[PDB]
């Protein structure tokens, strides 16, 4: 066991192995220094984390989700601690990752470097997504950078509804990965633009600007609805034709239009996949099948279980114990 040191920040106790120096706030978060790699770290102490069920099993999900991540172009675990010595002193989770600069909200770009960004947005969306993962809510604070331009996904702010996809925002009750796919487009939209796709200042608004776009749903969608009311709704809308993207993104390169064609569909069964975005002719010079790799199985059976608080907590400090560091 490493040797550990408390300190009062955020009005809260923070005991960490001494490893890790100079914390200052940034759950919370603390920037510090790992002396032991000498790297930058983001040190997460979780909140409440074993105060009921559904924080418990939250708590397990989170440190389970980030113990898979090992792709370089999502964010991965460093680190994780607890100040306790046994199961029975257990009530502390303390996340260890790299410390990222900035995120794309921060960051004209020039189209090579559009490019790059989301070159490896998709290349690590495709190894989310082999694991069977959905992301939910990809958006330009939940995508972190270097000075390198080097990405990295992570699950949360750090480690806005103008990115969902609208059947998310529709409260559809299945979902494809590529909910993913439309958050993307919606990117590469922006980093080309400068400015936001679709602004919406509510739900109606959004849904809206959607279809100002990509025009109304079609006969082919509108098979594949089962919920009557909906489709009454659809087909009471004034219709609408889809826009040529060419009109809207005036000056792209034109295989970024075209890719932004393959993403921005509103049928999500026709979208383009990130394995097979990766392969469009816009990345030619990132792309290489032999170095975008997929990830191992992920088991998210846990999910259709509903268990105690002291089992959640069980399985959680089971996963701190057996971590092994990259
Ligand atoms: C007018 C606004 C309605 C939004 C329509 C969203 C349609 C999304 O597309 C739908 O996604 C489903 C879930 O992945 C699939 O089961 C359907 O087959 C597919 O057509
Ligand atoms: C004018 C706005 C139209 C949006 C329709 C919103 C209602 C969508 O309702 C959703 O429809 C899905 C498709 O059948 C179902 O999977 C979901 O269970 C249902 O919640």
């Amino acid at each position: 066991r490493p040797t550990f040191y408390r300190q009062e920040l955020n009005k809260t106790i923070w005991e960490v192995p001494e490893r890790y120096q100079n914390l200052s706030p940034v759950g919370s978060v603390c920037a510090a220094f790992d002396t032991k790699t000498g790297l930058r770290v983001a040190v997460k102490k979780l909140s409440r984390p074993f105060q009921s069920i559904i924080h418990a099993k939250r708590t397990y999900r989170e440190l389970r989700l980030l113990k898979h991540m090992k792709h370089e172009n999502v964010i991965g675990l460093l680190d994780v601690f607890t100040p306790a010595r046994s199961l029975e002193e257990f009530n502390d989770v303390y996340l260890v990752t790299h410390l990222m600069g900035a995120d794309l909200n921060n960051i004209k770009l020039t189209d090579d470097h559009v490019q790059f960004l989301i070159y490896q947005i998709l290349r690590g969306l495709k190894y989310i997504h082999s694991a069977d993962i959905i992301h939910r809510d990809l958006k330009p604070s939940n995508l972190a950078v270097n000075e390198d331009c080097e990405l990295k996904i992570l699950d949360f702010g750090l480690a806005t509804r103008w990115y969902r996809a609208p059947e998310i925002a529709a409260n559809w009750m299945h979902y494809n990965q590529t909910v993913d796919i439309w958050s993307v487009g919606c990117i590469m939209a922006e980093l080309l633009t400068g400015r936001t796709l679709f602004p919406g200042t509510d739900a109606a608004d959004q849904l809206k600007l959607i279809l100002r776009l990509v025009g109304t749903p079609g006969a082919e969608l509108l098979k594949k609805i089962s919920s009557e009311s909906a489709r009454n709704a659809i087909q009471s809308l004034t219709q609408m034709p889809k826009m040529n993207f060419a009109n809207v993104f005036i000056g792209a390169n034109p295989l970024a239009v075209d890719l932004l064609e393959k993403m921005l569909v509103l049928d999500s069964d026709k979208r383009i996949t990130a394995a097979q975005a990766l392969a469009h002719a816009y990345f030619a010079q990132y792309h290489d099948p032999d170095d975008e790799p997929v990830a191992d199985p992920y088991d998210q059976s846990f999910e259709s279980r509903d268990l105690l608080i002291d089992e959640w907590k069980s399985l959680t400090y089971d996963e701190v114990i057996s971590f092994v560091p990259p």
